[PDB]
């Protein structure tokens, strides 16, 4: 079970890796949106998807916390 | 096994979270590509990676469906 | 255990899917950063997050290799 627990712990760890990666890429995307904005329908779609992504990120964080608590029990 | 099944179900759920997050960020990236385009080698690389990412997204969706069916059995 | 091993193998496979997806999206982001740059505080934040993301990607790759080796044992 110890080796069983270790793989699962590596998988849950990798999900946190991936989520942090996604979060960092969101910061970058918002930076480019800002650059493009410094230089309509586009504004509407930017907002709708930006809203969606932050919502998806929070839910991922919540699920990450649950998975790690479940793994620990 | 019930608590075993629950962690795995949270992990598979988290992968769907992550995939949807990635998909949303793709919509955003395509929006910025569109803004930059409104304002060569760049066009070629945009197309090659855009093609790759949509292919990776579809394969991820296929694998997501399998994982969830396998979890249910 | 065979069906057990298969789900876990699909999950680890899906993490590689997701990581490759994230990597491809990084190539795209860097392309748009390049387009915006062709057309200060912005430069500093771009660099700090670009650095973070490549670091997160390498660590994800390392963890991916471990997870797959652990799965195989």
């Amino acid at each position: 079970t110890v080796q069983a627990r270790q793989l699962l712990s590596g998988i849950v760890q990798q999900q946190n890796d991936l989520l942090r990666a996604i979060e960092a890429q969101q910061h970058l995307l918002q930076l480019t949106v800002w650059g493009i904005k410094q230089l309509m329908e586009w504004d509407r779609e930017i907002n709708n998807y930006t809203s969606l992504i932050h919502s998806l990120i929070e839910e991922s964080q919540n699920q990450q916390e649950k998975n790690e608590q479940e793994l620990l029990e």
